[PDB]
């Protein structure tokens, strides 16, 4: 199991454009397209992503690319962030994959606001993290997800996903 797996088995794969949980305008394995209630200003965003006239439906290959795309910007952008690269930094290889998966799910800003379960992560205090991240809209909202990122972090092992 590494990121890419999981996150293939968390966002799953469409090849048309699909409303996400929230209702936004997705396509492939998880890649939002827009927030924009319009299905042309998505297939606009859609086209424009893949450098071709789409009519709405592409490939497995532009949806992996896409997504190797999408995984790289995660990283980078956790990176980047002074929040989060002292997180990452300190996490084994299990858990750092938890932490690109929030980010991919929703962005950085949006994980960066953890502050306090972000302080328990690098303290290594597993059990109160896992207890913190789940009073959030997050886990409220996608209970199952949530909680099979939430159990990556409290044992440090892919069973969740096994
Ligand atoms: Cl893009
Ligand atoms: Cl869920």
């Amino acid at each position: 199991m590494n990121i890419f797996e999981m996150l293939r088995i968390d966002e799953g794969l469409r090849l048309k454009i699909y409303k996400d949980t929230e209702g936004y305008y997705t396509i492939g394995i998880g890649h939002l397209l827009t927030k924009s209630p319009s299905l042309n200003a998505a297939k606009s965003e859609l086209d424009k992503a893949i450098g071709r006239n789409t009519n709405g439906v592409i490939t497995k290959d532009e949806a992996e690319k896409l997504f190797n795309q999408d995984v790289d910007a995660a990283v980078r952008g956790i990176l980047r962030n002074a929040k989060l690269k002292p997180v990452y930094d300190s996490l084994d290889a299990v858990r750092r994959a938890a932490l690109i998966n929030m980010v991919f799910q929703m962005g950085e800003n949006g994980v960066a606001g953890f502050t306090n379960s972000l302080r328990m992560l690098q303290q290594k205090r597993w059990d109160e993290a896992a207890v913190n991240l789940a009073k959030s809209r997050w886990y409220n909202q996608t209970p199952n997800r949530a909680k099979r990122v939430i159990t990556t972090f409290r044992t440090g092992t892919w069973d969740a996903y096994k």
